[PDB]
């Protein structure tokens, strides 16, 4: 695998991300560009952990690693990883936020569902659940990617386990519907605040009562009220069709 076997596009984001074509079949794919010249021998070996790991990840509702380049002349190093065509969830939420125009439930069900699998999957091996950090590919399906801002999903344990994940799924879900999070301040300890007190506005009328339920079971300032991922995916609104398909 060398970088000459990939022609970049152009680039998503900026190390860089760029959209790739694989010479050989023409695979349209990204990678991330990592300027590793500035490291140390520490911390290049903890790069080593980092994406041999990532590599082990297989999974439909996981952004899937295809391969790492070396470029030792430029010292970088490119991970090579599916295209998601469809972004991230951030700039989802912030267009339905200038658009004035709320998500599909429909929408918000599969995002559950896929993120609520992706989760079990972490939770089986041993990546923060937050918009920017969850991209949607061409065919419906969502995949999870990998101190000046605030930390909205932070939940009551941590200001002070699974079930935190579960809260933090809750504020993402949460946020996609109200095309805001559940708590907001203007600083961190006004943030911690609200949520001990744990009270937050009902999800859109336009959104189901068994759904605004769900997410205000997530949202339970105790971690055992909080669902399981069993207990999620056993809920009568999550059906096939939220599920991946290839
Ligand atoms: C490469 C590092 C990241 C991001 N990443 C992927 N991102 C995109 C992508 C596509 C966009 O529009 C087409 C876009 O604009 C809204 C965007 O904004 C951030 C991102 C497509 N495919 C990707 N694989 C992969 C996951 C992640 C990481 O760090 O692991
Ligand atoms: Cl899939
Ligand atoms: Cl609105
Ligand atoms: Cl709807
Ligand atoms: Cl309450
Ligand atoms: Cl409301
Ligand atoms: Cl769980």
């Amino acid at each position: 695998s060398r970088a000459e076997d990939y022609e970049v596009l152009y680039t998503i984001g900026t190390g860089r991300c760029q959209k790739i074509r694989r010479k050989s079949d023409g695979k349209i794919l990204v990678w991330k560009e990592l300027d590793y010249g500035s490291m140390t021998e520490a911390e290049k070996q903890m790069l080593v952990s980092e994406v041999n790991l990532l590599r082990e990840l297989k999974h439909p509702n996981i952004v899937r690693y295809y391969d790492r380049i070396i470029d030792r002349t430029n010292t970088t190093l490119y991970i090579v990883m599916e295209y998601c065509e469809g972004g991230d969830l951030a700039s989802v939420i912030t267009k339905g936020t200038k658009e004035r125009q709320y998500l599909d439930e429909e929408f918000v069900l599969r995002v559950m569902t896929q993120l609520t699998l992706a989760l079990k999957e972490c939770h089986r091996r041993s990546r923060d659940l937050k918009p920017a950090n969850v991209f949607l590919d061409g065919k419906q399906n969502v995949k999870l990617g990998d101190f000046v801002g605030t930390p909205y999903y932070m939940s009551p344990e941590q200001m002070n386990n699974e079930k935190s994940d579960i809260w933090s799924l809750g504020c993402l879900l949460y946020e996609l519907c109200a095309l805001m999070p559940p708590f907001t301040a203007f600083s961190q300890k006004e943030l911690a605040g609200k949520i001990r007190e744990g009270k937050f506005r009902r999800i859109p009328y336009r959104y189901s009562d068994e759904l605004n339920e769900i997410i205000t079971r997530m949202l339970n300032l105790k971690d055992y009220h909080r669902p399981s991922v069993e207990e999620i995916l056993e809920n009568p609104l999550i059906l096939e069709h939220h599920h991946h398909h290839h």
